[PDB]
């Protein structure tokens, strides 16, 4: 095993020594992998799934099953060896540097006979590794377990029919929040022992739910465990772990107040929080607060921009959550879906997809797409990918002669919103006579420019 | 074994390692990551010279002093063909009280330090599972001043000189302003060490003027600019020295930029922007009609903290300095003639006719250069080739009579 021990880790031996972590709620995937490995030819499963979902965990579970002896007769005593192509190619600079090591490993496997290779990042396999392994994979003389994400598998392995037909895909879906909580409860003992702290089930539930809600780029089983581990480490540098500590860790990760992470009571302060950022128009803000409190998430027809910014800041995200779209210049396919394939603008919906939780403000406001969004809460761009609006909030803005919207559009919208105030505004943006003069000059948007031109200018000099 | 690598903790206990200050948060983050079940290994990411090894040195100092948690107090940092590496790895594993710090990990429980670019290129898929990036931000001017204060004693002892606090402030500020290519923690130290070396060579004290002259020698900028609202009260004269007319605009722009970076919105505009860029920075500026250029103190003209942005742009029955410009433009021809041993003189009427023909009020002085070339350069070159005008003669240009020029 010396030839193989220098490129990978014997997972079966690790399970025999009990180093591998438990795998919870993956009986189906492990059984499917066993079925694929039990075939006679092309018995090479490939775990398809987004990073961090637990593909490697599935393989470790298979290794544990082999150790316990519950595997079928064909898989008894089989040894699972990981293998990364990076190590094989690393250090190679000449004509046959990589072929030599790959052939050496293959010869060792053939001699041993009872070796099963787990090749993470199988999409990097594609005279190279793929060509060398192809004649052997087809006949089933080299059992292999791959692991790749759906996009990489589709765009690297699928397009090579000869290599595609030699690998059986096995789907590994992302665990659900309940599945994540069960997994965490499974791992609780090991983390408790390592960190020498105690973790409450409430902390685990909070970690799973908050990580699902807020971290939109990682995946449940990994990010939840990461939050637990980071909280344990933070406690170590200073015992028991509670929801408050997890909320603190998450707030530290992504800029968010800790008290907010730690909702009816929080949502009851809508008016109080909104009035801090905006003043005046009390009726409009009260109506907005009521409509949001009782309850796409919401739609309104409409200061306008200031109110939308304050609402976004109070709601998901800061003022950056606002997405302003100027509808004047579309008086057009670019905004809706870009362009169809084969037409200018296909390479470049665009903003909503990356920021699912956002407040979409339309200025000066085709209508078919807006109606579809309002009625069903989804849309399809030119590239096919679907963009959701189930949680976003939509805002639409709008603008003495003689002697003296399609109805369905208006129905779908959830609601319609329509001297001392300027005195308050002037001091908010910063004597009584000076304040009145500023108000009369800048009010009848120009107020900030007038203040800058007069007061800031003269005080600077 | 220690024969493959130095022991940082032993040096820290001996006191050989230089003190590190102002990086408590980074050391805390590194300790946290080292105290994690998974992704235990932290890799420090930061621009060169920021102090990526400084935080590891501070970690060593903390462990020797005992500020680290229990799990790290008893460790001993070590800083780093196959057979020898395997033997040392086995020794490390059997000992187990050592954390390996691998400086510049891109060459390959442990700690690594690499730049963001090399980190992305070399480290960022099998390693990603075991490495947790830790950002090491660039110190500000005040942090750099504190570091310089900390290192003052060591540098004075080495160079047998004395450095004043004003010298530290000047070094930090000037290095940040002018040496922007480099990064403050290293470049300020470089300036101080070089000033000390200069003083040692001369023969003791160090002052802000010494740092200013060292920087001027480095970059070639006159010491006067470095040592000298002084740069703002001279804007008017240094702008009118190049722009012709448009004095009101010059005054308004000078005042507006004096208050404050600033922003602004067919005659003079490009010349005014060029003069502003030369005066405020030194070079004749970016013209567009970008992020890399500005990122690598400049004036941006159209048609980022220190950057200056400049932008440019009835039916019926209704009723009821140019001569200086001409002299400037013909200055080039006069100079080229002088190189040919010739003196060009233009009469007042000649200049008036040239301005009338070549000056477009709608398009400004744009067609003036081509007009001068048509009326003077072509005729003058023809006459030079005919030999009717020889070296040492004064070429006088007059106008007669629609009209027409004549050369004597
Ligand atoms: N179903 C599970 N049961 C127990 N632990 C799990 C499970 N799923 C994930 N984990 C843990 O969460 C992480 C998942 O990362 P992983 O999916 O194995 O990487 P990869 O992107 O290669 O698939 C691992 O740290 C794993 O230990
Ligand atoms: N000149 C301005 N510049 C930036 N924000 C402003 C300006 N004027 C008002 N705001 C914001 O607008 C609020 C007042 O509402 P307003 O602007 O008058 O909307 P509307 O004119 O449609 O009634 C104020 O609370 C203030 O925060
Ligand atoms: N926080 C600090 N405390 C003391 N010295 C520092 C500090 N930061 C940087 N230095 C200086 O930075 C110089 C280079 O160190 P370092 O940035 O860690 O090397 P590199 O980044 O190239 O790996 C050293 O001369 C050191 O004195
Ligand atoms: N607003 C402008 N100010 C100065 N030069 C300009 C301007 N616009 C264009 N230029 C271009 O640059 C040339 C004119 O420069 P010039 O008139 O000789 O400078 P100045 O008038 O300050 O002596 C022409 O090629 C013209 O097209």
């Amino acid at each position: 095993s010396l030839v193989l021990d220098q490129f990978g880790r014997n997972l079966t031996a690790a399970a025999m020594e009990g180093k591998l972590d438990p795998v919870i709620g993956r009986e189906k995937e492990i059984e499917r992998v066993m079925q694929v490995l039990s075939r006679r030819t092309k018995n090479n499963p490939v775990l398809i799934g987004e990073p961090g979902v637990g593909k490697t965990a599935v393989v470790e579970g298979l290794a544990q099953a082999i150790v316990h002896g519950e595997v079928p007769e064909t898989l008894k005593d089989k040894q699972l060896y990981t293998l990364d192509l990076g190590s094989l190619v690393a250090g190679s600079r000449y004509r046959g540097d990589f072929e030599e090591r790959l052939k050496k490993v293959l010869k060792e496997i053939n001699t041993r006979g009872d070796i099963i290779l787990f090749i993470d990042e199988l999409h990097t396999l594609v005279i190279d590794a793929a060509s060398i392994l192809k004649p052997k994979l087809a006949r089933g003389e080299l059992q292999t377990i791959g692991a790749t994400t759906l996009d990489e598998y589709r765009k690297y392995i699928e397009k090579d029919a000869a290599l595609e037909r030699r690998f059986q895909p096995v789907q590994v879906g992302e665990p659900t929040v309940e599945h994540t909580i069960e997994i965490l409860k499974g791992l609780r003992d090991r983390y408790e022992a390592h960190h020498r702290v105690s973790i409450t089930d409430a902390a685990m539930v909070a970690a799973a739910t908050l990580a699902d809600r807020y971290i939109n780029d990682r995946f449940l089983p990994d990010k939840a465990i990461d939050l637990i581990d980071e909280a344990g480490a933070r406690m170590r540098i200073r015992a028991e772990v509670d929801d408050e500590q997890i909320a603190e860790v998450l707030g530290n990760w992504t800029g968010i107040p800790v008290f907010k992470l730690t909702e009816t009571t929080r949502l009851l302060r809508m008016e109080e929080e909104l009035h801090k950022r905006i003043i005046g128009q009390e009726d409009a803000v009260k109506a907005v607060s009521k409509a949001i409190r009782r309850t796409p998430s919401g739609s309104f027809i409409f200061g306008k921009t200031e109110l939308s910014k304050a609402l976004a800041n109070f709601l998901f995200g800061d003022d950056d959550a606002l997405i302003q779209i100027d509808m004047g210049e579309f008086h057009t396919a670019s905004r809706l879906f870009g362009a169809p394939p084969g037409y200018v603008g296909y390479e470049e919906t665009e903003k909503v997809r990356r920021k699912p939780f956002s407040v979409v403000l339309f200025d000066e406001i085709i209508y078919n797409s807006l109606l579809q969004v309002l009625e069903d809460g989804r849309l399809t761009d030119g590239q096919g990918r679907t963009v959701d609006f189930k949680n976003t909030v939509l805002i639409f803005t709008s603008n003495g002669l003689g002697f003296s919207f399609r109805p369905e559009f208006l129905n779908r919208i959830d609601d319609i919103i329509v001297r001392e105030e300027i005195i308050r505004m002037v001091d908010l943006m910063i004597t009584d006579a000076a304040k009145a003069l500023l108000a009369k000059r800048g009010f009848d948007r120009p107020l900030r420019r007038t203040i800058q031109r007069e007061i800031e200018d003269q005080l600077s000099e």
